[PDB]
């Protein structure tokens, strides 16, 4: 409640479409020293009625210490389900609810701490809100189920200049590695992206006419099997800004010229959750 810039609470949105399996809301913010507690809710209503259904209603107490989860249906509350809460008075949160045909999967800092059961139709969810003590700062609500290995063609601009590719994936469990190429139409990559967890590393590299490149490694792998990542991929004038969770990871050169960056290739152990061009 210091600043403002945008998100300002009681925040309400009005969702395009009903919400989705494969879909995901992304709630980023911050909370003060005295911040008590928060919600996140996943309501029915008309457009602005507010009192009807709430699928998933989520409470961030940091009195109790605890995540509370429910389902408001017919006028009655359920039972509550709760989890602990890792955060503290203070410090950023991250919360990010993922629909799927039998349930919400909910992770706290890209980790899965809660599966929610539906007790009422997901196609109810028209509306989301968030209020109480928290100052967002991002919130996203897209995705889908992302096959992978996955391939497509970026808009008509592309991985252009001043722009960014943000991917939002978690490498799976027990795998050792996997890969992100951004390509030109013909064919070459003008950067592989390639973590490998056996070689605790991961590899930049570009391919042009068939072959590989020096190979750009070394700066220490930030990801982690089983948690969840923001990658961003971000076109300068020099170079790639590689970003991870919000922090740059490693710059890579152009070894081709940039514009024209129209092709997308993910393949591997990882699972894709989200994927724009910002
Ligand atoms: O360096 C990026 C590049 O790696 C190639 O595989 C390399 C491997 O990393 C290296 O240890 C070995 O000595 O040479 C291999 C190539 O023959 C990948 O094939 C290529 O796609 C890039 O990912």
């Amino acid at each position: 409640m210091a600043t403002e810039t945008n998100y300002p609470v009681p925040y309400r949105s009005k969702l395009t479409e009903p919400f989705e399996p494969g879909q995901t809301l992304i709630i980023k913010g911050k909370t003060a020293e005295d911040s008590v507690r928060f919600t996140i809710n996943l309501h029915n209503t008309s457009a602005d009625f507010s009192g009807n259904d709430v699928p998933l209603h989520i409470s961030v107490r940091f009195d109790e210490g605890k995540i509370v989860f429910n389902t408001f249906s017919k006028g009655e509350w359920g039972k509550e389900e709760r989890k602990s809460n890792p955060y503290k008075k203070g410090d950023d949160i991250d919360i990010r609810i993922r629909a799927h045909d039998s349930k919400f999967s909910i992770s706290v800092d890209q980790k899965e701490v809660k599966e929610y059961e539906h007790r009422v139709p997901l196609s109810s969810v028209t509306h989301f809100s968030v209020d109480g003590d928290i100052l967002i700062t991002y919130i996203h609500w897209g995705g889908k189920y992302y096959p992978v290995p996955y391939e497509s063609g970026l808009a008509g601009d592309g991985l252009a200049p001043g722009k960014s590719l943000l991917i939002f994936a978690t490498p799976e469990k027990k795998g050792k590695r996997f890969h992100i190429n951004l390509l030109k139409k013909n064919g070459d990559i003008a950067l592989h992206f390639n973590p490998r967890f056996d070689e605790k590393a991961i590899v930049r590299n570009s391919l042009i006419s068939g072959e590989w490149g020096n190979e750009e490694r070394e700066g220490k792998n930030p990801l982690e099997k089983g948690i969840g990542c923001d990658l961003e991929f971000r076109n300068e004038e020099y170079a790639f800004q590689i970003y991870v969770d919000g922090e740059r990871f490693a710059t890579y050169a152009h070894r081709l010229d940039p514009h024209d960056i129209n092709g997308l290739q993910i393949g591997g152990d990882v699972e894709v959750t989200g994927i724009q061009m910002v």
